[PDB]
């Protein structure tokens, strides 16, 4: 439209993928929405644009292996006792190696070099972790190299810390990187005016303080109270839909897609 | 021999390798070694054994890679100028990522789970984080998996912690998880009485606190002080040559082979 | 509608794959529409279908990675020089190899088994031939394996023949095997009654041998060719965009998608 | 030796892989044997030499794979009746598919392009198919390509041919290809007097078709066979041991290693 | 019990 | 019979 | 000359 | 200059 002109001298890019893109039926990957992404990415970042991918989704692709896993090696007898819950930092820590390996396999296909940054909360607290991050980024960034970061949750001891979540992570890392522009990759296609199953709700142009502020009931909330947190600081904030592989393209070209979340354009 | 018979109530390993074993000619990745490494480990791990596999070696991978991106992006005319060097801890990131993709790739050809888990210096300094990386390992091992450790280098700020190397860190690991035996996987046999290259030198069969004290001369030295550090706790450690594709079982069953790091077996 | 019921009793589908659905900008392979696809046809044959895929688009993606070779290996001073033309055998012989290692790359990742056939004009010509493919294919689909079938480019000595492109050695192997509808991927929507760019063109519904027989101006045209063929025997045609993820479960659903090809269908 | 010396202007090279070297324990790939084979080979190609591999092994993993299938979708009340014999020619197909995936797994993550080429024995029975294999196989090695070959085991119609086994396929290819030195990799060392669990039997040097060609009683039959065609027009032929990993580099320095069949060194 | 002998290996692998 | 009801998935996928 | 002097790996790349 | 001009890609990647 005419709010949405910031399209255009974006720079950098912190594009979040959320666990419902990522995790298809049955809890395997879903190759193609994601190779859709990915695509979608080695374009950009052969443009001439600085892509961060900040990653999600390992505790439910790591849960179905391990689930696999416990079958295999379990037997009859044991299938007729009762089944138990599947630890879940054990989870975490074989969905993510399985993740980044695909991520990996699927980058190297399409002639680019993704590396792996994990973050914790803890290292967070330190001023100095942070002018290291920055220095690695701004390094990785300069070979044309896509940091694909995320959380430890294999090692972490845990929403008391700068950061609890992907959605609040992506919105750390982009005021921290200094980033221009911050796509929460979602399943819906933004924000509605109310649950997405009523039909009365309507799509959100641009997320309003001072109207739209309490207008919608909800998860959703986390990623809304992220992006005003965001969009509080100066960067604009936009959450999209990705099921479709156009998506990206359409927002950084300007097009009224998804939601906005802008500090400047909200009266 | 007689002082090997501790190699038959073995049940947990903790499998180190160097660098020299991972990286080949060329800086790439050494196909045939790190493939009979973890044929090797498959069979342990069905055996019944429980191994934990503290990888090393993605610094080098890491920069060759981003050399080569260096170049396909570069241009003659920069060729022609002089060159940089490229920042450690982006080569680190890199190397990490490539380095467990084609682990996962290799273990799932060979029908196994591997999971990996990253922990850094200042996340050692809690016993609660000891406590919950006890119970993640356990509730890993339990499944039959693989947790290949390795140090977050492509996050690490920095001697003065509890753990500076993988060398090091190897130990840590075999101390707090209760393993029975650790193996440092080198390019060499051993521990010589001198240089490798003097033809006067022999082989170790067993270290000795009060002889082979200061009867060697020195890299490995920070493997020797590991070693000896380890096995001051009670943790028989073997430093042995990862060129060939039946070490592991070799010390394993009892037979002659590696330098000994032994409490008890030292007199 | 009414005239698609037959898509209730469909058993077997012999899914063709246009050379314009694999390959994507730069000559490269589309990730994101092959991995729809593979996620498609993982699902069918979990349903209980009988998928045989009739792959192809080798040739493109050969020739790719053959000038990828030619530069890498070539040498500045030779780039001041004139270029030469690939061969055509040898980019075949490339790419096959390439296509069919990402098609078990993602089968795998989806947990399907396939198989990889080779067939030339000149094995056709025998009728024991004929006989021997029909059980290996019987075989190979009782243990739900998806046969990938391909024409060997790369030995063809190489129209007077039984089949001479993908187009007809998918109604050949439609007519052989039994099968009970075939799918042809092409990029387009299906049949216009002229070309896609006129907008007084409109789609067709079901293709008429007395009315649409020359009303319809055109390739494409060795497609309608083949499906005249295949339906004329008794097995129903359908021609669909494989740009979308859902059209074959739409076709193979009875809703009114893509053009059909039907002997008892057409009046 | 001295009679080796021919290992100097050595240009062309077909090395055919055995069965007992590509598949492992359990019918499992042997990833350490194969990868260091493809790092020499890899090694080789960039050294400047034309290196042909004409793999073999298919019809263990692919059974290994269809038993797998049957099991996971088999169900225990069928477990708990008779078993059946897996179809060969489906059993082929599966493996080839894999195997061939494989070895471009290991060839890209070695920076080297490989390319499938399949010829079955009806397909040599032209002397036109001959001179069209002839250039294809010039343009491929004119671009440092590895050209893949085997048999269309899996089509397949079927000892009345030119060739009936990749022991005799390798020798019609190195006759025709104009070859200049056979490389056969079993999992002996060579050709012994007697049977090799015999004591008394010793390795041969070289070949004598007037000494050794009544002397040793054996398959390794077959295997001497080709041996002695392909050695009687002219194409110097070794049989060595491909379980270590420099048994290539060695034979082709001029070193005593393996068995060799030539021509004119025979007396 | 019979869920369990009349079923399949696949089947299990979901919920 | 026991020999399958007391065995598991890993087991049968061995000869 | 310039074209090829002044330009990259993959630049060549492509067409 | 003639180091660079008379080499190839795969030269390079190599120190
Ligand atoms: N008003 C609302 N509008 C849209 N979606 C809503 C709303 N209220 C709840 N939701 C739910 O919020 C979900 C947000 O998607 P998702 O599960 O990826 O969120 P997340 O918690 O941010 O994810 P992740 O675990 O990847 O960080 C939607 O799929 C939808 O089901
Ligand atoms: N006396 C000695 N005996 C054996 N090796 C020695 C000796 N002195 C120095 N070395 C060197 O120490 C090296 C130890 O191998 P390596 O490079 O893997 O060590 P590292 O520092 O522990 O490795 P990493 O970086 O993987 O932790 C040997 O390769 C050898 O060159
Ligand atoms: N009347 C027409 N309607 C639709 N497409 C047409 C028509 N005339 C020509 N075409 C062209 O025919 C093409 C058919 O697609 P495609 O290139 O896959 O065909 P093909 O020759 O069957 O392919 P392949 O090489 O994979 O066998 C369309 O992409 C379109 O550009
Ligand atoms: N005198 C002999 N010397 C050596 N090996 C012998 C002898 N007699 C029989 N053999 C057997 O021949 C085998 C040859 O190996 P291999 O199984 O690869 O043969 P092949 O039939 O040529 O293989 P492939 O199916 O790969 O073509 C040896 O492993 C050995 O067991």
């Amino acid at each position: 439209d005419r709010s949405r002109a910031f399209a255009r001298d974006v720079k950098r890019i912190v594009v979040k993928v959320g666990t419902a893109v990522v995790t298809g039926k049955g809890g395997r990957l879903a190759l193609g929405r994601l190779g859709a992404l990915c695509e979608q990415l080695a374009e950009l970042n052969s443009d001439g644009f600085e892509v961060i991918l900040v990653s999600s989704g390992a505790v439910g692709l790591g849960r179905q292996r391990l689930r696999y896993r416990q079958l295999v090696n379990s037997s009859f007898a044991d299938l007729q006792k009762p089944q138990t819950e599947l630890d879940g930092k054990a989870c975490a820590g074989v969905g993510q190696s399985s993740l980044m390996a695909y991520y990996e396999t699927m980058f190297d296909q399409l002639d680019v070099t993704a590396a792996q940054l994990l973050v914790n909360d803890s290292s967070f607290r330190d001023k100095d972790f942070r002018k290291q991050l920055n220095e690695t980024v701004k390094s990785m960034l300069d070979l044309r190299v896509i940091p694909i970061f995320n959380e430890n949750d294999a090692i972490s001891t845990r929403s008391s810390g700068i950061f609890w979540d992907n959605d609040s992570l992506a919105a750390l890392l982009a005021l921290e990187l200094k980033a221009d522009l911050l796509i929460l990759l979602s399943d819906v296609e933004g924000l509605y005016t109310g649950p997405p199953s009523d039909p009365n709700s309507k799509l959100i142009h641009t997320f309003v303080k001072e109207k739209h502020q309490d207008e919608i009931t909800f998860g959703m909330t986390a990623k809304v109270k992220a992006a005003v947190n965001a969009a509080y600081a100066g960067i604009p904030v936009i959450i999209t839909s990705g099921y479709s592989a156009e998506n990206i393209d359409k927002v950084l070209r300007g097009l009224r897609v998804g939601t906005l979340f802008h500090q400047d354009a909200r009266l």
